[PDB]
């Protein structure tokens, strides 16, 4: 996409969970299940505001635990998240360090979703004792996502991806150039 960001409606991803998504990089939180996506897919950088991932909805499916490779299952449920947040390259090399010159992370995944724990998404997705997974994702209509958006936290906040057709397309728009 514009800026060199790698924004695909389906593919393979790794998955983790995080706490505290009430002031996220898109500038609006949401009451449903939400996630941060790695910088190369988010479409912005820290401090530059919302990228084109903001507001888009994705079905996520985990099917492998790289830290317990002999674990055969069960895995969690497939969940639908709305992307509200950025998992930046800085401080997240293992999972979110994809760049244009090296577009996969340390688990070989070209995308990463950090699922917010606060609103319940991670409890549906991660079995107890298995907090990092790999698997797949697919962008879906936000008709498949339960919840409501919060109010804007600053000027320029955006979740307009929530009404956009799947990538390739433009809603909030990308900011700057993807990390190299």
């Amino acid at each position: 996409a514009t800026g060199g960001y790698v924004q695909q409606a389906t593919g393979q991803a790794s998955f983790t969970m995080y706490s505290g998504c009430g002031s996220p990089a898109c500038g609006k939180a949401a009451s449903g299940f939400t996630a941060a996506i790695n910088q190369l897919a988010f479409g912005s950088a820290p401090g530059l505001g919302a990228g084109d991932a903001c507001g888009r909805c994705f079905a996520l499916t985990g099917n492998h635990d790289p830290y317990s490779p002999n674990y055969t299952g069960p895995f969690g449920q497939t969940i639908v998240v709305k992307v509200t947040d950025l998992c930046p390259v800085q401080g997240n090399q293992e999972f979110c360090g994809q760049t244009t010159s090296n577009p996969t992370n340390q688990h070989g995944m070209p995308f990463h979703f950090d699922i917010c724990e606060d609103t319940g998404g991670s409890a549906k997705f991660f079995p107890s004792g298995h907090g990092a997974l790999t698997g797949t994702f697919t962008e879906v209509s936000c008709s498949q996502w339960s919840g409501s958006d919060g109010g804007q936290l600053w000027n320029g906040a955006c979740l307009s991806g929530e009404t956009a057709p799947n990538w390739p397309s433009t809603a909030c728009g990308n900011k700057g150039t993807a990390p190299s």
